[PDB]
């Protein structure tokens, strides 16, 4: 009976999106974004913690002047389930007024919290607000919200990796995998 | 006479560390850290915003269970320049007590800020605190502080890219470059 | 020649609003607010740090069920002076949606930051947003904004005390005084 | 039958410490503190939200130069029930190094949170750290901690008022009362 050190791959049912697929797509989106933001320096924002790996790869493949920033938010309880209103833990380091804001996200599902942030930025007089998401789960929507750039449309699979976690782990996987039912059931 | 949109490359005097060099070193360091933390899930933390690109790539090449978190800090004025004490704007999302902390940094120069945080984590009863930095400028130290893992030891260059900025721009370059004198003086 | 320890009163040229006046006005305002909010538990919010002494005394003389909360904000520089847009350092502990918000302030001058907060709460779907200020300098307005409750309308005086500071000192005076010119110039 | 508008007093079993007692004590503590901090300008800190009414009254009865500041913290869960380690939501606006810190609190019960903050300030190189608390429940201690100034020693009563809440309400009472079992049972 061979026993060895636990590896994350042992918890993965299958690879939904490979690292190779991801890099191919990041290269595509970054080129499109560079073209679309040619003239101005936008503020590319990521909401911690999920967006980090994608935002990092995407922006280095986006050949244009831009500024990066980040926000941290937390839930107010069941009221973060109605309008998506969240508690701001860390706001942007610079003002939104007159800026072209690009929100970089790992996945859009219910669309609630991203919807709340987009309109908060429009309230703060952003010149524009657009969203680029690596993954999109359209059947999950609880409010209408269409991302401006989408890497992949995914079905209702329990996904982890490339920013996506299960109990704060797995975010470091270089691919998006489907977690075996055993691990979370 | 022909004009057109500006490109970041025009502002770079030379490439100090190529994207290929960074990737080779990230692979190397990822493997070493995975080996060192194979029997425990450490808390890998990055201090916004410079550490992101490196933290993303490094953790992707570190095949072990681990948790990610982030801190945001700001200067208290000259009392930060003289001692490292910084104002915490976003604290860790989880407790430090009993955890193995791994601080991921882009560059260590004076070492003041990092030293303040290291001893803050020790005050909070961390089990261990280690530091991995992509770049190390040992001649700049104002306090004794040696990184546990170092990608590159750099000389006296004005650098930008791969997280390093000049007036908040250039962090998205996929390499570490030397900025032309004209741009900052 | 006799010297001794310094006393704050030495720095005050004249009492503008005495402790006796403030207390009489707080009693009056607290009774009005209690009547206006008798059938609802409003969320009374103070923006740190100036509003504290007034908010403590006001709410104590307001005999009705209510909840207290506080926000902390900082300036974005020359982008907070022409919009009022400020950086949120500490957001409310509870959601704004559907709540009657009562902002307690020490003084309204330009009305910029307060106007930004009011419309922020309306963006957050507050049921109502009202403002009670101990002092009002209407001649300083940079935006149209009238408080719903005002203790005293003040002229063009350099004031300190009862929350108002000069270099973070004097906030503990139990009255509002005019600072001797010597101290600030 | 006779039904009237709900008043907070209807939820109060009895008044444990009256407004009259509170003011008499604040006057005493304020005079002692002004004497103890005669020569220096201490940084008087309050942890939101409970400390507000007391800090407000106490500091205005403290006739000495001082700076006020505030912190906001949140629990990490069960790990905040061992060392008292908490998540910092709002840190001090100024540095602690070399400052005489005076923590103003409404009540010390387990002593966990305050013990963590006191030693955090000593870690940040405060010149001194002392505590003034309105109420003290010494039998509640889970860690050793004696306040330097204490208004009243209270037994194990479910208290509300003068900053103390029950479901975020009652903080505005101008006295400290014992809540009727009915209300919380
Ligand atoms: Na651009
Ligand atoms: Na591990
Ligand atoms: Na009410
Ligand atoms: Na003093």
């Amino acid at each position: 009976y061979f026993q060895s050190n636990a590896m994350m791959n042992q918890d993965i049912e299958k690879v939904l999106i490979s690292e190779e697929q991801i890099q191919e797509k990041v290269l595509e989106l970054g080129a499109i974004i560079a073209e679309d933001y040619k003239n101005t320096v936008p503020l590319a924002i990521g909401v911690l913690k999920g967006a980090m790996p994608f935002m990092a790869d995407l922006l280095k493949r986006t050949d244009t002047y831009l500024e990066m920033d980040f926000m941290a938010v937390s839930s107010y309880g069941h009221s973060t389930v109605s309008t998506g209103e969240v508690k701001i833990l860390k706001d942007l380091d610079t003002s939104v007024e007159g800026r072209d804001i690009l929100i970089v996200e790992d996945i859009i599902d219910s669309g609630l919290t991203l919807s709340y942030l987009v309109d908060l930025f429009k309230y703060r007089k952003a010149k524009s607000v657009k969203i680029v998401t690596l993954l999109d789960k359209p059947t999950g929507r609880k409010v209408d919200l269409k991302a401006d750039y989408v890497g992949f449309t995914v079905p209702h699979e329990f996904v982890v990796g490339y920013g996506l976690d299960y109990k704060e782990q797995y975010r470091n996987l270089p691919y998006v995998g489907v977690l075996k039912p055993s691990v979370y059931s």
